[PDB]
């Protein structure tokens, strides 16, 4: 046989694909909290491994979200989650994921690197789901992912079109409900509905509300059996024992109680931020939320988001997602990252 | 109208979740089963930066990694233990259902539990008597291998692998696969490894570990070391943001100057302590012979081993049974810990008489 280089011997998927990539002094954009929140380690027992799937985790993460204990993983992060689902239920070059542009970009990334092909079908003119389309675009597909709220438009998805969703693929297809911002509108959960629905799946992270972002830690919610199925493809010690321990402190009772007065904190900025941003003279539309971001159509938002940019206010620039021209994503930080944001837009002039 | 079960994929319908049958610290188990060195080092944070996502490759631990490794930083990749380093080389390299793994049994499982998970042909290439590399036996079994593991020094088997050996299978592979030395034990003999050896071999990649000498298993933190065009391959299917802040911090923490230092006398601990053990071990009525190894592990033949084997887990003392591993039929792997630990097994072992 014929020998190939380093660079041929890669899957051609590989090749190919573009992985996704990442200065200043206000950081809005990436949907963090704002501001750090201490954690000490409480437990020295680093030279051995930790528990698979740590227990204590496990069990009061169960508690919060008031699921069973065995209708719930836990990973490296929720991004962690999403590769789990494609990784058990995906054949690479025969099934397929779906998602609904304009959405967060690692459901395709995870597939592409897979090798699992990715079916799109675009929201509609108010970012509701456009069911036709998808039923007509489900023939081989095993994973449908929605993002409720999503990122980056901020809305909830319309609870009846889910179960539409959850009965069009009954069946067919596991659907997984992306809950990495539920925490700001906790009520519109569908953790709830296991029993329902088989096939149903949610992703939950520490991430945002719970500002964890680097403890690099998420749970997958699901029926026994699917969570037992992705118990399967796991690695065997995904959770670093400083994460468990950490994560254990931050789902207390205290913890929990602190992780809702965040949200109150953002809600309340984020109410402070639309209505300022609704009054500068660059700014066109902003569009209602419920996450810690809001997104805002700008006049001339790409050399808008440059001079932002220049200055330290680092957002993120949605201009080239489909149907999202002009408009750029800005995190809800503090009153003062706020301010720095409202008096920069109202200089821009344009 | 399929289930939950029907709706996976068929390989992963056979595959089995990761089992540990260790039970809580206040047993009083004595755990000599995973490689583990047997006390803590303790560690805190120092960056209370957790809302922030943190660094890909955190910069401060490659560069700490790579002048402790003696490479460059561009030759460093940082992943949640060698565990995932094997686990990116098959997702990089390796086309489901078109392309193979080898390795050569009795070694290390995670190389074909990926595989098999991933979707990817398993070759097998059993070792000679003295678990050598049996370079024929590669050659005939090479058509479609895209990566190649060799563990060395060997797990559960204690050797190493001859460079020779090493040298003769990269030039059989050479344009063909990528050859991955795993040197998951390789700070118990520093003096073996292969690490220098990157600018003779395009393909050739080292596996590193911080779980062993470095009594960080819980810090999920390993290495990969290979030239900068392997690792620019790796590095597009690696998760966006695989090792957390906390890892990091402590990471750059043990691979300091100091720490290097302090992971060099839990190495000479252990060779002392391997040194009592084996020489104990040869004592013993039920002890057929012990291999001699390099690493913080001895493989050991034993009569009625399987029933040694639950006597001692029965008494709370946990080893790793590997009676039904090619060829180590009789055969426990004992990992090393502390004397009292070592006297424990001992004490255990003499009174199967
Ligand atoms: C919609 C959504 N899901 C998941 C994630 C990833 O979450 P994690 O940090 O738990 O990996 C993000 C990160 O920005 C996100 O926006
Ligand atoms: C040969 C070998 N390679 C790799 C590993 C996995 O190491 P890590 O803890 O870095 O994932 C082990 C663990 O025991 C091992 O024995
Ligand atoms: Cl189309």
């Amino acid at each position: 046989h014929h020998h190939m280089s380093i660079e041929d011997l890669a899957r051609a998927n590989v090749r190919a694909l573009t992985p996704y990539q990442s200065k200043g002094d206000v950081w809005l954009n990436a949907n963090e909290f704002p501001t750090a929140v201490a954690f000490q380690l409480t437990e020295q027992t680093l030279n051995r491994y930790p528990e698979p799937q740590p227990k204590a985790v496990i069990e009061s993460y169960a508690r919060y979200a008031e699921v069973k204990p065995e209708q719930v993983l836990v990973s490296r992060g929720a991004d962690e989650g999403i590769e789990l689902l494609i990784r058990a239920f995906c054949e690479p070059g025969e099934d397929a994921v779906l998602y609904c542009p304009p959405t967060y970009g690692m459901y395709s990334v995870s597939a592409e690197t897979i090798g699992v092909e990715c079916r799109t079908v675009p929201t509609l003119a108010d970012w509701q789901l456009d069911l036709p389309g998808i039923e007509a675009r489900l023939d081989g597909v095993k994973v449908v992912f929605v993002c409720s709220p999503n990122n980056p438009t901020g809305q909830i998805i319309d609870p009846q079109s889910m179960r539409d969703l959850l009965e069009m693929t009954r069946g067919k297809a596991i659907v997984v409900a992306d809950e990495a911002y539920i925490e700001f509108c906790p009520q519109a959960t569908l953790a709830g509905w296991l029993s329902d629905y088989p096939h149903l799946v949610v992703l939950r992270t520490l991430s945002k509300a719970f500002a964890l972002a680097g403890l690099r830690c998420g749970f997958t919610l699901a029926n026994a059996e699917v969570i037992n199925v992705l118990l399967k493809v796991i690695a065997p010690y995904p959770l670093s024992t400083p994460v468990a321990d950490i994560a254990a402190q931050a789902l207390s009772p205290e913890g929990i109680a602190a992780m809702r007065q965040r949200v109150a904190q953002i809600l309340d900025e984020r109410r402070y931020l639309v209505e300022q941003l609704r009054g500068i003279a660059c700014v066109e539309q902003v569009f209602d939320s419920e996450t810690n971001y809001v997104l805002a159509r700008i006049t001339a938002s790409s050399a808008v988001f440059k001079s932002l940019w220049d200055q330290g206010i680092i957002l993120r620039d949605q201009n080239k997602q489909p149907s999202l021209s002009g408009c750029l994503r800005i995190t809800i930080g503090t009153r003062a990252e706020s301010q720095r944001v409202i008096d920069a837009l109202t200089a821009e002039n344009v």
